[PDB]
Parts: C-alpha cells; structure tokens; sequence
C-alpha cells in the first residue's frame, strides 16, 4: 500500500533525516542499497563520507550508466559515485551498468540477474522535473526492467558542455526500469525546491499513468517521501 511524507525546511535538513534513516536501516539489517545520482543526494553523500558508517560488508547498486563511457571516464556515473561516495566509503561490491558492454542486450540481461542476486533493501531516489525516475521518461512501461534509453535532447545538450569533441557525448544509457526500481523493499525519495513541486504532486495525487513515471510509487508497499516546504507545496 503506503507512502509516508516527511516535510522539512530545506535540503540540508532533509539530507540529515535521510542519513538518520539510512543508518537505522543498516543497523536493522540492510545489506544492499540502491543509490541515486544528480544534485538531490549530494549533501546526504557528504554526510555519509564524514560519518562513522561502514559499507564494507554491503553491496550498492546504481540505476544508470552512459553507453560508451568507462568507469574511469570523468563523465561516467561510476566516477561520479567514486568522487561523492566510494573513495571515502567503499562497499564490498558496488555495481553500475558496463557502458563499454559489447552486446547492450547482454548487459541489460546481466543487470537484471544482479538485481535478482542482490535484491535492494533500501533505494535512494530523486525525482525529475517532469516526474522522470532515473532515466525513465514519461511513457516508460511500469513493467520495464534494465533497458537501453535514448537520452533526452536536454540531457545531451547539458552533458555536451563536458566533452572536448561532440562525437564523444553519450546519446544513450543502460538504466534500471520502473519494475526494477519498484522491487526495493523500501524506497526513500527526496525532492527539494519549487522546480520539483509539480512532479511531486503528480506522483502523490495524479492517476497511476506511464505519463508520470513516479506515480507507480503510489503502489509500493514502503515509500518514504522527504520533501522541503517548496517541493511539497502541492501535497
Ligand atoms: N540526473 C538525474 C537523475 O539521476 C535524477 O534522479 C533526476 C533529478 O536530478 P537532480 O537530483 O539533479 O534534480 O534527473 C536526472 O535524470
């Protein structure tokens, strides 16, 4: 069934709450974490880095990797995760899609199998401005598992700034789908700023439609939404 909301003043305070909750899940037996990228968990990550948490018997799973990038590429999500978390607080094993996979359909099948092998205890998520979840854009099937995503033109244009040559900018990603993500025992979603207010309301109040990827979270048995006052204006 259910979705608890914690409303908070701001991002910093929502990030402290997320930290406290993470630490409890871990003390109560969580071993596999699904992780988030983007701006939303950056302060939660700094807090973890400076904390006494120890992920050395734990496994982490990220949603996404860019096709064509290695883990050492500065533009990769593997590298993002290293910088913001793994260098300071390594896991037993941290999984991301292999963006260098020879057979994209084989890597997608592989990632599903890793999910089956390490089901996620706690998944951290952000939300997109159009209610996208990971790289799953409106119209994505609620049945989707790991799959090849063509990046939005806004994403390619944004990421283009970071590559000397245009022929080197990823146009695609290997991404956990909506059914993939929904398999977590517990989901903690964080949303801060007015830019998220509309996606937040649609996730909570709108119908369950592929038009709002996050609306599937309405059907998860254990979703915890942490939202600052502005992102929660609608709920
Ligand atoms: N990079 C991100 C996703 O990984 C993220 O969860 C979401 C919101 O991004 P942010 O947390 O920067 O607002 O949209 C993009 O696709």
């Amino acid at each position: 069934g259910s979705m608890k909301t914690i409303k908070v003043k701001n991002k910093t305070e929502g990030s402290k709450v997320a930290f406290r909750m993470l630490e409890e899940e871990i003390t109560f037996g969580a071993k596999t974490l699904g992780l988030a990228t983007g701006s939303t968990p950056l302060e939660l990550y700094k807090e973890i880095r400076e904390s006494h948490l120890d992920f050395s018997d734990m496994v982490s799973i990220n949603l996404d990797e860019y096709v064509g990038l290695s883990a050492d590429d500065k533009q990769s999500y593997a590298y993002f995760m290293k910088q913001n978390l793994f260098a300071a607080k390594p896991f037993k094993k941290s999984y991301l899609p292999n963006g260098l996979a020879a057979d994209l359909a084989k890597e997608t099948e592989y990632y599903d199998q890793i999910l089956a092998q390490y089901p996620i205890d706690l998944q951290i998520l952000g939300i997109g401005r159009n209610a996208h979840i990971g790289f799953n854009e409106p119209g994505t099937a609620f049945s989707s598992q790991t799959h090849l995503v063509d990046l939005t033109p806004s994403t390619i244009a944004a990421n283009s700034r970071f590559f000397e040559k245009a022929e080197d900018v990823p146009k695609q990603a290997i991404s956990m789908g909506l059914a993939s993500i929904m398999s977590a025992k517990m989901i903690l979603l964080m949303a801060f700023g007015e830019e998220k207010a509309e996606a937040v309301a649609a996730m909570v109040k709108g119908p369950v439609t592929e038009e709002i990827p996050a609306s599937i979270l309405q059907t998860h048995p254990k979703v915890i939404l942490i939202v600052d006052e502005k992102a929660g204006a609608g709920i």
